[PDB]
C-alpha cells in the first residue's frame, strides 16, 4: 500500500483531533496552566538516516538503530542539517503535476527514539504519542510494530500507544516523506522542507476522559451581560456518579461554576448525547477582549465524581468577545474594526521552519511596537504556542487551514473534485476542531490560491454551521465569491483596476459599490513588501480611513525568507532561491517582509508603523486636534509632545498629557511662539509617548507622530559679497577656475565638471555627471518567477530604450566672466543609436565667497520610457565618518514612501545611509533635503538623495549584499527628481503616474561649496 | 515690488541682466523673483525666472509677467491648446495645435468680468512682430486685470491703449464643483513653494 499516492488515505488510525490537552490531574493546576506530569516533552536527540526512496530503508531499521545514523535534534528539518537541499519555488510545484502520483526518488528521513515509559503509565489510562508537525507525510512504528499514518504537516497527528509500549525501554520508529498527495496541497510560496519540523510529546489520559469541548460566549446588546456555554465530550464508561464542573475564573478569583452529570438534550428522534453535557454560566459585566485591552478569564473543566474526587482536568484562557458582520462591516464587540494587520509565516534563517517561543514573541513585539494589531496565519495553521501569544499580547488572528493548489491548471482543478473532498475536508476540520477556543482567532480561513471550487462551497458551510461565532474568507477565485464573508482580495489597488479576466482586481473603492455588493472588504494580502518598497502604502490607509466598510488588510509579508550560509572562513550570509543548488528555483522572490530574516527591521517598517497609527491629528491656528482611532480603550498611557524648531534649530517645545476616549476628540491649545529672527520655515512636530512601560513595550515609546509646516519668513537680506573675484584660465582642453587656492576644472571635451582642487588634494576619482538611471529595485524587475521575462517590466523598458547604455553628446561648452564670477554653460544630449533619450543643459556660476551655483534643466523626450531619476552623480575622493543633512529622514525614504519620515536635522554614520537589501539595488535615498554635509563638502537647494561606497553600477551588477565591496571614495547620486519606488505588487508595473518623471521638462539647481 | 538686485554683465556674445525683487505687505515678505535676460547677437532675449512663494501665504493665482504692448493687432497666432479658452483643470477639450484667431476672440465676453482667455500649454505666441517661445499659459486683450476686477458689467469695460499680455509659467486652477466655497482641487493649486520657468523673446 502507497498510502502517500492516495488522496483517499489522509491517516491510518489516527486520533480524532481537539483542543489543547494537558491531562492535569490538579485543578489548580489547570487553573494556573502550570507544566502537567501527564505532558511528557520528547524533543531533543534523536537518531536519524536519510534515504532515497522509502523502498532503500532496511527492515532492520523497525527494530534496531541504524550504525550509520547520525544522531541530531528534534524537532528540524532535515534541509537545515544538510541532508539535501531545501528548494524554493513559488507557483510551479517542486514534483511533476501528476496527481496523486510523487515521484519514486522521494527522500525518505528515518528518525528514531529510544526512551524510557514508567510502568505507571501502562497500568492504567491512555498512552498517546503526538506529533505537532510532520512534513510532509508519514508511517510510525513502535517496538518494531505499526502504529499509523498521517497526512497534513501543519496539524497535530496523534495516536494511542497504549498496547504497543513496555515498562522500560521503547523505541520509535518515524518514516517521513518529503513527498505525498497532500503536497499537492501545500504548494505554498515559501521553501519547501521536511521532516518532524514541530514538537513531538506523550501525553497520559484515564480511560474516562475529557475528549473535548467547547467554550463560546453570547452578549446581550450592551455587551454589560454575558453567558459562556461550555460543551464538555467524554469517552471511556459512562456512570451515573460521574460530573463536570466548569469554572470560570478571573486572576485569582472565581466568578462563576456549574456542575452537572452527563446527558445532553433531546436532539432528535433518537434521543440526545448520554456522553455530552453544556454547561451555562451568567456573567455580569465581563471585561471584554480586544487586542486593544486583551483582558482573559480562565476556564477550567473537571471532570469527576459526585463525591468530589477529581478525574482529570482540563483549561483554556477565555477572552469574552463577538465577531460578525451587520450592515456590511465587520464588528467586534459591536465596534467597526479596522485592521493593521501582516502576513507572517513561520520561518528561521538557521532553523528554516521550526518555531521557538522567543522568536515569535519577539515577532509579536516588533507588530504591536510598530502598530500592527492583526496576523494572518499565511498559509496554514500555526504552531499552537502561536495562538496563546496572540491570545494574551492581543492579536487579531486569522486561522488558515493548509491549503494551497496554486500550482494547478487551472487553479480549481483538484478543489472542485470530490475525490479531494475528503483530504482538504480534514484540513479544515481538524484547524477548526483544534483552534476553536482561542479568542484571538476572529476569523477561519479555507486556504489560499486554489481557485475555487466547490469543495470550498461545502468546506465553507461547515464552518458557518459548525462555528457561527466567526466569519468565514477565501480569496480564490475572484475574491468575492460565495465561500467568503469578506471581499479579501490580493494586491488589489487603491484607484486603478486590474480587469483580469475571470477575476479581476478592481479599485478597492470601486468594488464596495459594485451592483448587489455589500460585505466589507479587507484584503489578506497588500503592499507587497519586496526589497525597497511599500510605495503608495499611505495611499491605501487614505482610503481605510475614509471608508467605513474598506476595514484593512494584511500586508505581504513579515519577515524575509532568507536562509543562511557560510563562506571559507566562516562568516554567514543571506541565501535565497537557488543558493543551494535547488532548481527549478524564483530566487529572491522568498524575501518580501518588512524585516530581515534576523529581525532586523527594513525601512519600510516604519512607514506602516506611521500609516497605521492609532492617533490622527488636525492643526487649525494654534490648536492642535487629536482624534483616538482606538474603539475600546481610553489614552490612559499617552502623552503628547510638542516642539517646534527653525531649519532644525530647537525654538520651543513641550508636553500636553492626552485624556481621549475611544474614537474622541481631544483640542491642545499650544502657546505663544516667540517668532525667530532668522529667516527660515518653522516647523512643528508632534508625538505621542507612551510614559509607562507595557506587556509589549517599554516606558518612553513613541507610538505616533506629525509634522506642520508653520510660519516661514523668506531670506530676503542679501549676503555681503566678499571682495574676492574667480579667474578664468582657458586651454584648448579645459576651463579652470580659481579662487584663492581652489581649483574647479570642467573638460572642454566632455563638458563635466572633471576635477577640484582644494590647494594639492583632489576632490574626485569620477566626473560630476547627470544621471538618468537606477540599479533596478524589485519592483523595477517585476517578476514573480525566476524563468519568466517580461518587457512590460520598467527595467526591460528602460534597457530597450538604451537608457543604461546612453552617451552623452557636447553640444556646447562655454565660459564667460561676470563682475564676481566665472560662468560655465554646457548642454549634452543623450542618445541611443541616434534617438535622443534627454538633453541637459547647465550653467555653473562660481563667485568670490567660493560657491559653485549649479542650475540644471533637462528635456526628456515624450515617447521614451520616463526615468528612474534625473539628476547627478559623482565618485568623491574623500571617505568621512559622518553625514549630516537638513531634511527628511532619518531613515531611507522615497517620493511614494516618506510621510514617516521628518524634516529636520539628521546626523549618522556613511554606514547608516545604506540599506543592506539581500538582492542589491538603489537605496538610502532620503527626499526633500536642503543642506547635505559630508567631509569638507556641503551641498544646498532642494533635492533627495543618497550616499555610499558602492556605485549604482555595482548595485546592479551584484546579486547578493555580501558580495559587494566598497569602492574608492565616496559614490554620490544628487537627485532633483526621483521616480516612485511602487509595490502594490512586484510583478506588474506599480509606481503610480503621479511619481513617474513623466513632466517632460525639468528643473532643479544646487549650490556645492566647502565648509 | 521691491528691488534687491540689478546687475548687467557683458558676455562673449551677449549681454546678461540679473534681477531680483521681494513682494512685501506690512513687512511680510510674500514672494520672490529671481530672473536672468540674455541678449545675444541674433537679438533674441532669454528670460529666466525663479520664484519662491512663502509657504504660509496662501497659494497664489498664478505666476508670470504683464506688460501692456503699444501693438495692437488684428490677429493671434499661436503653437499651443485651442482653439478657445482653456485652464489647468479645464483643457481636456483644447487640443495641441497651431491656432490663428482675431484677437476679439481672445477674450471671453463674461457678463461679470474677470480673469478670461487663457490658453494653456503654449509652446509658441505670435502677435505683431513678436513671438514668445517656452512652455507658459497666456491671455492677450485690450482690457487689463485691473479694469477687469473693477469693473461689474462686460457692457462697461473699454478697449485700453495698445494689448495687455499676461505670460504666465504657471496658472491656478478654475474650480467650479460648486462656486460658494473653495472649489480648486489641490493638484491646481500652486503650493509647490518654488517655481521656475523660462521664455525666448524675439521679433519674427
Ligand atoms: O498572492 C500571493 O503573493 C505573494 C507574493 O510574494 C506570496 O506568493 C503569497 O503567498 C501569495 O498568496
Ligand atoms: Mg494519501
Ligand atoms: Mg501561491
Ligand atoms: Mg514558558
Ligand atoms: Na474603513
Ligand atoms: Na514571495
Ligand atoms: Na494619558
Ligand atoms: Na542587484
Ligand atoms: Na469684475
Amino acid at each position: 500500500r502507497r498510502d502517500w499516492e492516495n488522496p483517499g488515505v489522509t491517516q491510518l488510525n489516527r486520533l480524532a483531533a481537539h483542543p489543547p490537552f494537558a491531562s492535569w490531574r490538579n485543578s489548580e493546576e489547570a487553573r494556573t496552566d502550570r507544566p502537567s506530569q501527564q505532558l511528557r516533552s520528547l524533543n531533543g536527540e534523536w537518531r536519524f538516516a536519510w534515504f532515497p526512496a522509502p523502498e532503500a530503508v532496511p527492515e532492520s531499521w523497525l527494530e534496531c538503530d541504524l550504525p550509520e545514523a547520525d544522531t541530531v535534534v528534534v524537532p528540524s528539518n532535515w534541509q537545515m542539517h544538510g541532508y539535501d537541499a531545501p528548494i524554493y519555488t513559488n507557483v510551479t510545484y517542486p514534483i511533476t503535476v501528476n496527481p496523486p502520483f510523487v515521484p519514486t526518488e522521494n527522500p525518505t528521513g528515518c528518525y528514531s527514539l529510544t526512551f524510557n515509559v514508567d510502568e505507571s503509565w501502562l497500568q492504567e489510562g491512555q498512552t498517546r504519542i503526538i506529533f505537532d508537525g510532520v512534513n510532509s507525510a508519514f508511517h510510525l512504528w513502535c517496538n518494531g510494530r505499526w502504529v499509523g499514518y498521517g497526512q497534513d504537516s501543519r496539524l497535530p497527528s496523534e495516536f494511542d500507544l497504549s498496547a504497543f509500549l513496555r515498562a522500560g525501554e521503547n523505541r520509535l520508529a518515524v518514516m517521513v516523506l518529503r513527498w505525498s498527495d497532500g503536497s499537492y496541497l501545500e504548494d505554498q510560496d515559501m521553501w519547501r522542507m521536511s521532516g518532524i519540523f514541530r514538537d513531538v510529546s506523550l501525553l497520559h489520559k484515564p480511560t474516562t476522559q475529557i475528549s473535548d469541548f467547547h467554550v463560546a460566549t453570547r452578549f446581550n446588546d450592551d455587551f454589560s451581560r454575558a453567558v459562556l456555554e461550555a460543551e464538555v465530550q467524554m469517552c471511556g464508561e459512562l456512570r451515573d456518579y460521574l460530573r463536570v464542573t466548569v469554572s470560570l475564573w478571573q486572576g485569582e478569583t472565581q466568578v462563576a461554576s456549574g456542575t452537572a452529570p452527563f446527558g445532553g438534550e433531546i436532539i432528535d428522534e433518537r434521543g440526545g448525547y448520554a456522553d455530552r453535557v453544556t454547561l451555562r454560566l451568567n456573567v455580569e459585566n465581563p471585561k471584554l477582549w480586544s487586542a486593544e485591552i486583551p483582558n482573559l478569564y480562565r476556564a477550567v473543566v473537571e471532570l469527576h465524581t459526585a463525591d468530589g474526587t477529581l478525574i482529570e482536568a482540563e483549561a483554556c484562557d477565555v477572552g469574552f468577545r463577538e465577531v460578525r458582520i451587520e450592515n456590511g462591516l465587520l464588528l467586534l464587540n459591536g465596534k467597526p474594526l479596522l485592521i493593521r494587520g501582516v502576513n507572517r509565516h513561520e520561518h528561521h534563517p538557521l532553523h528554516g521552519q521550526v518555531m521557538d517561543e522567543q522568536t515569535m514573541v519577539q515577532d509579536i513585539l516588533l507588530m504591536k511596537q510598530n502598530n500592527f494589531n492583526a496576523v494572518r496565519c499565511s498559509h496554514y495553521p500555526n504552531h499552537p504556542l502561536w495562538y496563546t501569544l496572540c491570545d494574551r499580547y492581543g492579536l487579531y488572528v486569522v486561522d488558515e487551514a493548509n491549503i494551497e493548489t496554486h500550482g494547478m491548471v487551472p487553479m480549481n482543478r483538484l478543489t472542485d473534485d470530490p475525490r479531494w473532498l475528503p483530504a482538504m475536508s480534514e484540513r479544515v476540520t481538524r484547524m477548526v476542531q483544534r483552534d476553536r477556543n482561542h479568542p484571538s482567532v476572529i476569523i477561519w480561513s479555507l486556504g489560499t490560491e486554489s481557485g475555487h471550487g466547490a469543495n470550498h462551497d461545502a468546506l465553507y458551510r461547515w464552518i458557518k454551521s459548525v462555528d457561527p461565532s466567526r466569519p468565514v474568507q477565501y480569496e480564490g477565485g475572484g475574491a468575492d465569491t460565495t465561500a467568503t464573508d469578506i471581499i479579501c482580495p490580493m494586491y488589489a489597488r487603491v484607484d486603478e483596476d486590474q480587469p483580469f479576466p475571470a477575476v479581476p482586481k478592481w479599485s478597492i473603492k470601486k468594488w464596495l459599490s459594485l451592483p448587489g455588493e455589500t460585505r466589507p472588504l479587507i484584503l489578506c494580502e497588500y503592499a507587497h513588501a519586496m526589497g525597497n518598497s511599500l510605495g503608495g502604502f499611505a495611499k491605501y490607509w487614505q482610503a481605510f480611513r475614509q471608508y467605513p466598510r474598506l476595514q484593512g488588510g494584511f500586508v505581504w509579508d513579515w519577515v524575509d525568507q532568507s536562509l543562511i550560509k557560510y563562506d571559507e572562513n566562516g562568516n554567514p550570509w543571506s541565501a535565497y532561491g537557488g543558493d543551494f543548488g535547488d532548481t527549478p528555483n524564483d530566487r529572491q522572490f522568498c524575501m518580501n517582509g518588512l524585516v530581515f530574516a534576523d529581525r532586523t527591521p527594513h525601512p519600510a517598517l516604519t512607514e506602516a508603523k506611521h500609516q497605521q497609527q492609532f492617533f490622527q491629528f488636525r492643526l487649525s491656528g494654534q490648536t492642535i486636534e487629536v482624534t483616538s482611532e482606538y474603539l475600546f480603550r481610553h489614552s490612559d498611557n499617552e502623552l503628547l509632545h510638542w516642539m517646534v524648531a527653525l531649519d532644525g534649530k530647537p525654538l520651543a517645545s513641550g508636553e500636553v498629557p492626552l485624556d481621549v476616549a475611544p474614537q474622541g476628540k481631544q483640542l491642545i491649545e499650544l502657546p505663544e511662539l516667540p517668532q525667530p529672527e532668522s529667516a527660515g520655515q518653522l516647523w512643528l512636530t508632534v508625538r505621542v509617548v507612551q510614559p509607562n512601560a507595557t506587556a509589549w513595550s517599554e516606558a518612553g515609546h513613541i507610538s505616533a507622530w506629525q509634522q506642520w509646516r508653520l510660519a516661514e519668513n523668506l531670506s530676503v537680506t542679501l549676503p555681503a559679497a566678499s571682495h574676492a573675484i574667480p579667474h578664468l584660465t582657458t586651454s584648448e582642453m579645459d576651463f579652470c577656475i580659481e579662487l584663492g587656492n581652489k581649483r574647479w576644472q570642467f573638460n572642454r571635451q566632455s563638458g563635466f565638471l572633471s576635477q577640484m582642487w582644494i590647494g594639492d588634494k583632489k576632490q574626485l576619482l569620477t566626473p560630476l555627471r547627470d544621471q538618468f538611471t537606477r540599479a533596478p529595485l524589485d519592483n523595477d524587475i517585476g517578476v514573480s518567477e525566476a524563468t519568466r521575462i517580461d518587457p512590460n517590466a520598467w527595467v526591460e523598458r528602460w534597457k530597450a530604450a538604451g537608457h543604461y547604455q546612453a552617451e552623452a553628446a557636447l553640444l556646447q561648452c562655454t565660459a564667460d566672466t561676470l563682475a564676481d564670477a566665472v560662468l560655465i554653460t554646457t548642454a549634452h544630449a543623450w542618445q541611443h543609436q541616434g534617438k535622443t533619450l534627454f538633453i541637459s543643459r547647465k550653467t555653473y556660476r562660481i563667485d568670490g565667497s567660493g560657491q559653485m551655483a549649479i542650475t540644471v534643466d533637462v528635456e526628456v523626450a515624450s515617447d521614451t520610457p520616463h526615468p528612474a531619476r534625473i539628476g547627478l552623480n559623482c565618485q568623491l575622493a574623500q571617505v568621512a565618518e559622518r553625514v549630516n543633512w537638513l531634511g527628511l529622514g532619518p531613515q531611507e525614504n522615497y517620493p511614494d514612501r516618506l510621510t514617516a519620515a521628518c524634516f529636520d536635522r539628521w546626523d549618522l554614520p556613511l554606514s547608516d545611509m545604506y540599506t543592506p537589501y539581500v538582492f542589491p539595488s538603489e537605496n538610502g535615498l532620503r527626499c526633500g533635503t536642503r543642506e547635505l554635509n559630508y567631509g569638507p563638502h556641503q551641498w544646498r537647494g532642494d533635492f533627495q538623495f543618497n550616499i555610499s561606497r558602492y556605485s549604482q553600477q555595482q548595485l546592479m551588477e551584484t546579486s547578493h549584499r555580501h558580495l559587494l565591496h566598497a569602492e574608492e571614495g565616496t559614490w554620490l547620486n544628487i537627485d532633483g527628481f526621483h521616480m516612485g519606488i511602487g509595490g502594490d505588487d512586484s510583478w506588474s508595473p506599480s509606481v503610480s503616474a503621479e511619481f513617474q518623471l513623466s513632466a517632460g521638462r525639468y528643473h532643479y539647481q544646487l549650490v556645492w561649496c566647502q565648509k
